[PDB]
């Protein structure tokens, strides 16, 4: 009935800071604060509330659980979120259904919730709207299966979430699906084709109405990252290599153009869920990236400016725009998502940050797009043994 | 005016992990956390909103009051909930009113509150409906009042909530009656009929319009549930013992079939509570038990595969499902309740853990109806000496 | 537009155990809560929800700032409130404003607060409606001012405080006046008659639409509790003292008749808030009311039957109805609330019961008209050393 | 379509002590509390609930962050609310963006949200409406960018936010801006004339519709605070100093009249953010001010009382109405808000109290337009080392 679409991105050149969900600064062996452990955070927005949703461990900072909490996969592991802007704690936060791998959106008149849960070879996605849950889907490649852990795209109540199934490692194949939901329910199932061969942690936007577009992680051929565009109408979903010279994954070898854009050239497996943005205009849409700071290690990040370029065939490489978070801090995934405003759409960068001792624990950094002012680059301030 | 009928289940065959509400892992004498120190939890739902509900002992999980909050009557028994997906904190609770014994259910428009407190001999039943206290109903047969301590059955406004009152130990008579309530007032009283001698801790589900069928406990002549079926316009409750060789009680005798269907045939007295989920379909209803995995202990848990037989008289094996809790994890009381969603029911199975070391805590695993996948079993992951 | 107006009240010949606010049960040197230092506690009710009030000391019960929480009256005075139900945290808390003495109702629509405030010979009454504060008594008599320390009751949008200003001690005069306030504006002040002498914490319970009664204490002359008679029509309060042989207030001397009705005949000075509820029904209304359990301290409680003479002039002997609190629990105030339902009101009482070690605390046991059972007596449960 | 206009003001000769917002009261070593260090608080209110605003320091009042918690910039500060009457712990606390400097307000539809966050010589105001950024405005002096730190004023949907960038020390200039806001995206800019040299802090309150006037701080060359007369419709804002007698910063010289209006005479530089109200009258408005009570130290709050002459050129002293805070308590910064209420609107002063240790916190007392009582002066109660 009032469903949510697209609508164009209002004014601005930058990627400013704009909030830090640095949940775990409230905790700490000498502080009074129980808060949650968890991974992979990211934040998905309504049009009148934005949510930062994470995995957790089911256990708090400084615990008798928190051992173990560092591992992937694990029955404890649950989706939960608090408001945008609430500390994260334990009390605060609601869990949302089990899942050791998921994904969120809302479609202009309630979320919709996804996970997957399940033994490693044998894995269940499920998924939930509104605190009914809807439906499911059984893993298709006998491996571990897997989400964006990212925001879901939805297109006038249909919404769009990659999930993916296969080896991971080197040697491995990895072929994503996208799953269409309406109201929580499937409705459809859109594979991909051109270089379908491995797809993983896509980052989706919306390049206006009809049509999606994702930049996905390769963990074993290449450190380049996939694009797969989602024509909505063709059922389609094209995936391919950026042809870029700039390299957006962690670890890559030094930009450099490819010999041909889809064959694999880098420093092998390995990867991290990177940044992706859309700015949507009336004359064409400009696309945004992030990208660690030093390369080989996932140290700082970067924003990469606007390419108008088509991110799969462009082959011109991207200027630098900011760099965000500076290399003597250590950073984790990044994701996106847009705020949806009264009048336009604002995209905005999560930026992850990664602080363990005898626990490990997430906290992320907003930036969403602002006007052009000089970089505040900012530092965590969370103290593994604090 | 809005009142909340039955509807047909969706789409599925397993009973997968949906939620743990694992609210004492948050705890501990190492930890920051306050929780409640309760018993019996149960969930009910609303087509908004999910709630897990708990009779606690007004203490926390590490204070000063948690010794004796082992027992299962005294002053101090509340019942309270959170909503499904909170930690059921000291804060997050809501209490209700007092009560040792309680059930609640929503019929659409309003939450219906039912509890029993009173001396053993001489209890009182009361009703709440929307924070305001509306009626009460007093012991019948002098001994300890009890109810279903799980959801109650509302069918176009009015709730079918079971209570029951006599002597739980051997050569006693617990005759159970149906209370009818329409906006938390007594309206009617059901009594049962059949096997009425021994009726407790009654799982009800909707078997249809007009129509409700529960699955109770025995704790005194057999190791077969009873199986009581409602007409709502006939205004009976017809109780009889399931005739199927399955036994489902805890403790049970092996599997064998009985001489004759009513005979009294197992390990003596004693007995848990056990889950009951009807999957209603255009044609016909299938049934699912829980039962514990280890027979004479409270320990494991499986579900009993779909009967399409009358659970009273149909004396067909039931066939094993899944085992959702492994023998290495104790359990306890188990119950069922349904998500109402937009466009069908879903059943749900609620698996009690048992937790204790100088205080007694219960955790619960939510298991829904949902898709076909391996199981992924649960530990309910609480240490009591954390 | 949507004013709330007396209703008869519901069934009902006891008061039964319903729900106990033992907020200092969850605190403690061996705890983990937080908990407010508090003192004279009430409950009022809207139709939607109940709220407990009380005045805290702007600390918590186990805190650095403890010690000098047993003041009647300091600048760290505030009104604050949780709903019924709510442990009554620090973090569940709403402070409404400062105040060393207050009331708070419910007009239909809105929330309506009074408090008093200020140097103890020229103290200020303030009012505020919906949150925005709204208007302001000044001090009438040169002494401490004071409200009822209990609901206030709204007649068709009208509410009806208590407030009194005078020398509390021997030889005294405190002449109470009632402010009409129409969403929080003082409308009217309904100055008293009759024994007007000393009128103190009135309880106060509607007597039907047009018609306010309250039971008030006499801390100087006597030991039987004035009886304002409000007539909103003619805009009279008639005072009085009760009749009956039966003596209601702490200390007290043995029943017995008095030689006229509004002489001062008693044990002197010293008084206790008492309950005071009124069954609307029909064919006439019966009142009830709370005494101490022991003459002349302030241990255990007890419900005095209905009266069906008018509360000033019936001279009949009020029988006893249950003993709600053993004379082996300390009490303190006793006032009455009433829950607005769908078709009926139902009248209760609140028990008080001090708690101190190095602080001091107050706890709430509510007792509400119900069906006929053995009475369950309740002990606070709260340990100063916990 | 429902913006808020303003309304006269209700009656009263007084500002009596409403509500205090002592945070830092449940915390401590001592206590259990976790409570948020932060600076500059204020209290902004809808028609339906009054919140109050601070910008904190993301870290506990007793925790492992609260070293370093006394600068006034830095990139953990954040903007963040709670709604007047909570304790404002971290877990009641919301955060809206970050920012080191800030203010907020409501139009009567949504709230508007304005901070100032960046590095110093390049800082970046950022607006928010309803979650939602909106609006961003450059640095315009090449100096640090502040903001009010106090409640924005919104004229029939259009929000007037001060914004100022210069050098704050001995020579400096700071000539302010006004930003006009509807739904949060910036419409106009109002930049100052008359002695627009030094502006800065400014506490805006309407003056009627189509008219504001503020009343700003000079911390480089007088001891008398600017006036701000901002016309709407003509766009200007005419700046001159207040020509009375009477000084109304800290520190000040004694008071005595100017040789001339706007000649810089006083104690040199340095200053404190001052209250300013107005009491709206159809017969002309009234003004009210705050002062600190011992002249060259931030020791102590006055009330200055009606000014019914122009602030600027009146040239009368300003008589004192009450003393609100003894001289033996410290107090901070001062500001001003209305409560707006069902038929008029109260104006309230907000006087900051400042406690450190080894970590510094901000206490807040509001007192509100009321009735003639004699005042009864407020200490914070907080303790540093508690
Ligand atoms: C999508 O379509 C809607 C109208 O249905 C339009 O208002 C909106 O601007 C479109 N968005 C894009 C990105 O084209
Ligand atoms: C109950 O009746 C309603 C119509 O009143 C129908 O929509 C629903 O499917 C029925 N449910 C069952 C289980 O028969
Ligand atoms: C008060 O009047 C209303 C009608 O205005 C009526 O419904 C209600 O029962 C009356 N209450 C009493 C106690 O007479
Ligand atoms: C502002 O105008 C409105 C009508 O638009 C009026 O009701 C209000 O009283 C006016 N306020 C002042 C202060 O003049």
């Amino acid at each position: 009935p009032t469903y949510f679409q697209p609508r164009m991105s209002c004014t601005g050149t930058r990627f400013q800071p704009f909030m830090m969900m640095n949940s775990p600064r409230y905790g700490g062996t000498g502080d009074r604060g129980s808060i949650h452990l968890n991974r992979e955070p990211f934040v998905s927005c309504s049009m009148n509330e934005c949510r930062h949703f994470a995995l957790g461990h089911t256990a708090t900072q400084n615990g008798p659980y928190s051992a173990g909490t560092g591992a992937d996969r694990s029955i404890q592991r649950m989706l939960f979120s608090t408001k945008l802007g609430e500390p994260f704690t334990i009390d605060n936060a609601i869990v949302h259904m089990s899942g050791w791998s998921g994904s969120a959106c809302h479609d202009g008149v309630e979320w919709t919730y996804v996970t997957v849960f399940g033994t490693d070879p044998d894995a269940l996605v499920k998924t939930k709207y509104g605190n009914n849950l809807v439906d499911s889907y059984r893993s298709f490649a006998g491996n571990i299966l897997r989400t964006q852990e990212s925001e879901c795209v939805c297109l006038n109540g249909s919404c769009y979430v990659m999930i993916t199934d296969g080896y991971a490692g080197g040697g491995g194949v990895s072929q994503a699906r996208f799953l269409v939901m309406k109201q929580g329910k499937i409705i459809d199932v859109i594979n991909t084709s051109g270089r379908s061969k491995f797809t993983e942690e896509c980052t989706c936007a919306a390049t206006g109405n009809t049509t999606i577009m994702c930049a996905c992680r390769d963990n074993a051929y290449t450190d380049r990252r996939p694009i797969v565009a989602i024509d909505t109408i063709a059922k389609t979903a094209n995936v391919g290599l950026m042809c870029s010279p700039t390299r957006m994954d962690t670890p890559r070898s030094a930009d450099s153009a490819p010999s041909s854009c889809n064959v694999d050239d880098g420093t092998g497996g390995g990867g991290v869920k990177g940044g992706f943005a859309v700015v949507r205009r009336p004359n064409g849409n400009q696309f945004y990236y992030t990208r660690t700071g030093s390369a080989s290690s996932r140290v700082g990040m970067e924003v990469r400016g606007p390419q108008t370029e088509d991110p799969m065939t462009g082959t011109s490489a991207i200027p630098l725009l900011d760099i965000i978070v500076s290399t003597s801090v250590n950073t984790g995934y990044s994701s996106s998502f847009e705020m949806k405003g009264i009048e336009c759409d604002t995209p905005c960068f999560v930026v992850e940050h990664i602080r363990s001792n005898t626990w490990t624990t997430a906290s992320s950094s907003i930036y969403c797009l602002s006007g052009d002012a000089s970089m505040f680059q900012f530092d965590d301030g969370v103290n593994p043994t604090a």
